[PDB]
């Protein structure tokens, strides 16, 4: 199957004006990358609601992954389903993103931005959204098989789900943030898969990605201890290939240099008392 293309980004999409907008809507930057890591009891009742919207999102989206439409149509849907839940989609507008979510096709590695590409038989796509309600954030993602799969496609696809969720069993009040990548890029390169490390995943409630960082692969140097109350992203990106890679001119969409696939899940989750609760399931 070819390598990518850009396709053609539709008009920007339009939400109601009475959902609050971040306050980094229709700025060049954000303000966010100090706050605190670990949220008030208020914040983490709003980001269950948020996780929750933002799950339903991604299943909707979902749904609709099948060869013959394109990315644009997604996003639509996505969009859809969060301004009508009452959310503004955390992506549009968010340091210049035009759109409500990223599709990230076959070599993608992270953040394509939604078009007229149409996805074919056999394609994988992450789609991942982000919902922003009550003040607070909710991040998730997955992806998808579009028709017949080949298999070395579905076991990427299958053990990347794998690692992230083994990675979120592990998240506990005193165990070292760092465990996150040590089971992520021990099981991966069980299969042979190379863990992408120039991406993370961070932390999140009133903004977007408020600094904290939790990386997906081995590195030790980290102290950073998980405490009760912490919420933060698991969200690795694995590849079958060389962790080389090119960043379009859009200036978002991530593609591998040697145009091997990869594939990626994520979840946001809370650091409970004894352990761990995810907030982006339905
Ligand atoms: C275009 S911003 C996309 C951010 C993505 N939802 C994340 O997990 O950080
Ligand atoms: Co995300
Ligand atoms: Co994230
Ligand atoms: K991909």
């Amino acid at each position: 199957r070819t390598a990518l293309s850009p396709g053609v980004l539709s008009p920007t999409r339009p939400v109601p004006n009475w959902i609050a907008r971040p306050e980094y809507v229709g700025k060049p930057a954000a303000q966010e990358g100090s706050e605190p890591w670990v949220q008030t009891p208020e914040v983490i009742e709003k980001m269950r609601v948020a996780g929750r919207i933002a799950a339903g999102a991604l299943a909707e989206a979902g749904k609709a992954v099948a060869p013959g439409v394109t990315t644009d149509e997604l996003d639509r849907i996505a969009h859809e389903y969060l301004v009508d839940n009452g959310a503004y989609p955390s992506t549009l507008g968010y340091k210049g993103f035009p759109k409500s979510c990223c599709t990230s096709l076959n070599e993608v590695i992270c953040h394509g931005i939604p078009d007229s590409t149409v996805i074919t038989d056999g394609d994988i796509v992450n789609i991942d959204v982000t919902a922003y309600i009550g003040g607070v954030h909710g991040d998730t993602n997955a992806t998808f098989p579009a028709g017949d799969v080949a298999d070395e496609h579905r076991l990427l696809v299958d053990r990347t789900r794998e690692a992230t969720m083994r990675a979120i069993n592990t998240v506990k009040p005193g165990r070292a943030l760092s465990v996150i990548g040590r089971v992520i890029e021990s099981y991966a390169n069980r299969f042979g898969y190379n863990v992408v490390r120039d991406f993370t995943g961070h932390g999140i409630g009133t903004t977007f990605h408020n600094g904290l960082v939790v990386l997906h692969y081995d590195q030790p140097a980290v102290e950073t201890i998980m405490q009760p109350g912490m919420t933060f992203t698991i969200e690795p990106m694995i590849n079958l290939g060389a962790l080389d890679y090119e960043i379009w001119d859009d200036g978002w969409t991530v593609v591998t240099k040697d145009r091997k696939w990869t594939a990626q899940f994520e979840h946001t989750l809370l650091v409970t008392d004894t352990g761990v609760e995810i907030l982006t399931c339905l």
